[PDB]
């Protein structure tokens, strides 16, 4: 429970789920990004009783959550900054020119912050580029890591909505909702993909639709370009049609470091 007093809002960042997100200075010193709750977009009380849990939740690879601001209307939510924004677009700046060692790096990133909620047995639901964030030295961090629980949008909560992580989810979630530790380790081959890819849109020939009988058929993406063998073996490990055989966040982990290892 941040008092508002202690913030200044600077710049706007943009809009999200929850509406918009600003910069600016919490107790005049730090940066900070703060959310703005469009009134209706969440289910606040749920969210304010559960984010004690979310508070917790500290990890060099998560974004930070450093308090919320209740007593007034719309809420927020103040957390870390990062200057360079969203991976998906960062992926997708051709200036850039990654190396595959930095592609790598960025993957080892976020498989580290997901061991850590593995841990702690706490899922994302929702991983995917467009959900990650690059601070000022290129570091990536998992962002709105458990907040898909709060979000009242039909199109992003329903399987058959416009704005659900199909092509993130793996078969057992989109015909079951079957959630698990293990749809997180889907989504997160998936990310794999898209950063090897540099932000190509998984399955970008086909519906969400096309996709659901895609995966369901055993078929999964194709290896991208700048994957090598050992990269794509690593992603495909994530997409096995048994959820129970799929690895652990922690086995992923030393798979990475290995490749960084032999490559
Ligand atoms: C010209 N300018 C130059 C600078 N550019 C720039 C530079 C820096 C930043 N830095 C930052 C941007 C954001 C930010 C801004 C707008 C929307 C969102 N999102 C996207 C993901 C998301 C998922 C979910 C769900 C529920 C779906 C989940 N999971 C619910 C949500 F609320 C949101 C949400 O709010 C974020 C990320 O939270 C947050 N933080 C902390 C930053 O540091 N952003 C942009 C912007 C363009």
């Amino acid at each position: 429970e941040i008092d508002p007093k202690d913030l200044t809002f600077l710049k706007e960042l943009g809009t999200g789920q929850f509406g918009v997100v600003k910069y600016g200075k919490w107790r005049g010193q730090y940066d900070v990004a703060i959310k703005m709750i469009k009134e209706g977009s969440m289910s606040e009380d749920e969210f304010i009783e559960e984010a004690k849990v979310m508070m917790n939740l500290s990890h060099e690879k998560l974004v930070q959550l450093y308090g919320v601001c209740t007593k007034q209307r719309p809420i927020f939510i103040i957390t870390e900054y990062m200057a360079n924004g969203c991976l998906l677009n960062y992926l997708r700046e051709a200036r850039h020119a990654f190396q595959t060692q930095q592609l790598l790096e960025m993957c080892k990133d976020v498989c580290e912050a997901m061991e850590y909620l593995e841990s702690k047995q706490f899922l994302h639901r929702d991983l995917a580029a467009r959900n990650c964030l690059v601070n000022d030295q290129g570091v990536v961090k998992v962002s709105d890591f458990g907040l898909s629980r709060y979000v009242l949008d039909d199109e992003y909560t329903s399987s058959v909505g416009s704005k659900f992580p199909v092509r993130w989810s793996p078969p057992e979630v989109l015909m079951y909702s079957k959630f698990s530790s293990k749809s997180d380790i889907w989504a997160f081959g998936v990310l794999m993909w898209e950063i090897y890819s540099l932000g190509k849109m998984p399955y970008e020939r086909f519906t969400n639709s096309e996709t659901a009988e895609h995966i369901a058929q055993g078929l999964r993406l194709y290896r991208p370009h700048l994957a090598s063998a050992a990269v794509y073996t690593i992603m495909y490990s994530c997409w096995h049609e048994k959820a129970d055989e799929r690895p652990t966040f922690k086995i992923l982990l030393s798979n990475i470091l290995d490749v960084m290892d032999e490559e």
